[PDB]
């Protein structure tokens, strides 16, 4: 009875996952294996995708230009943002995150979407780089080594992570489960009814650890293993935070976008 009920809740959460975002692990994985992207590898083709991607975000609607890495930066801060909206959207379609007071649904949102945002976004890197522009562009780890510091400080730690999290080679029904489970956390600071928040996210991580018996039956350990990358998140943030605040601090040129910095108001 319990394996049955959990088996709805997961496929109901697995289609608010394939309604809301962009882009699938699956979509992204046979862009990335070739089964082209324009490789964005330096000034010159950076230049060229500018001229000749389509991005979501206009590029006249970015931030006033100022240099090569901040302008990174800015097409950073608009996907950041851009999948804050999925998230919030991923989110509203769970009917007990729906159900929880407007109030609560935003301090989960708050201090759960970096979590998901960075485990999703491990979809779409590989140890050599990353897809950009809805996957018809491919950005390169080293040109982003490349950006001068603080810019380049701030993105090679995702990276680190993304290659040892898509080792465990989850797909996106477990993806749809586990990132459910970052954002009903019972833990984050100033919720007002924890424990439904907490009986939410019980449900989840049951309903998760049966989905990873049926789809990855010979994978050994692999619930415990998620269980620690998600308190691993939680230090990748930490530390996302900090180097965005020392961003702030010493590049009092570089735009920040206002619904990210409500997010680090008080962290
Ligand atoms: O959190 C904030 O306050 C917003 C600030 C975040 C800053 C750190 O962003 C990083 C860091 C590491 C990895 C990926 C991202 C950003 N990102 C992206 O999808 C992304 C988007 C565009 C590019 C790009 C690079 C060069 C040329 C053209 C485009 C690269 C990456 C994922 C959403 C998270
Ligand atoms: C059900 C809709 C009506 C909700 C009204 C209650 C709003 O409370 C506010 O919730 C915010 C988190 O979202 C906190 O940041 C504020 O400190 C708090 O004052
Ligand atoms: C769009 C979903 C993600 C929203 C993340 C931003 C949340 O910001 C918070 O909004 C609250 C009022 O709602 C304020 O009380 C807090 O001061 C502020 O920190």
């Amino acid at each position: 009875p319990q394996v049955a009920d959990l088996k709805a809740f997961s496929k109901h959460i697995y289609n608010a996952y394939l309604k809301n975002f962009n882009m699938t692990k699956k979509k992204a994985r046979s862009i990335l294996t070739g089964k082209a992207p324009f490789v964005i590898h330096d000034i010159e083709t950076l230049w060229q995708a500018e001229k000749g991607l389509v991005w979501k975000q206009l590029v006249n609607g970015l931030p006033p230009y100022k240099e090569i890495s901040v302008h990174v930066f800015y097409r950073c801060q608009c996907t950041t943002v851009e999948t804050v909206r999925e998230l919030t959207e991923f989110a509203k379609s769970i009917p007990s995150f729906s159900s929880l007071f407007l109030n609560d649904q935003v301090t989960l949102l708050k201090y759960g979407v970096h979590e998901a945002i960075f485990a999703m976004l491990a979809s779409i890197v590989n140890k050599d780089g990353l897809l950009v522009a809805n996957g018809s562009g491919f950005v390169t780890r080293e040109f982003l080594r490349s950006l001068r510091k603080p810019f380049s400080d701030i993105i090679e730690p995702k990276f680190e992570f993304a290659v040892k999290f898509n080792a465990l080679e989850l797909d996106d029904s477990d993806l749809a489960l586990f990132i459910a489970a970052i954002i009903l956390c019972g833990d984050r600071p100033g919720l007002m009814n924890v424990p439904r928040v907490e009986a939410i996210q019980d449900t989840i991580l049951r309903a998760l650890e049966f989905h990873l018996q049926a789809n990855h039956p010979d994978a050994q350990y692999l619930f415990p293993k998620l269980l620690q990358k998600m308190a691993d998140l939680r230090q990748l943030v930490t530390e996302h935070a900090q180097m965005m605040q020392r961003i702030k601090k010493t590049e009092t040129e570089t735009s920040l976008h206002p619904l990210l910095q409500e997010i680090y108001k008080d962290m």
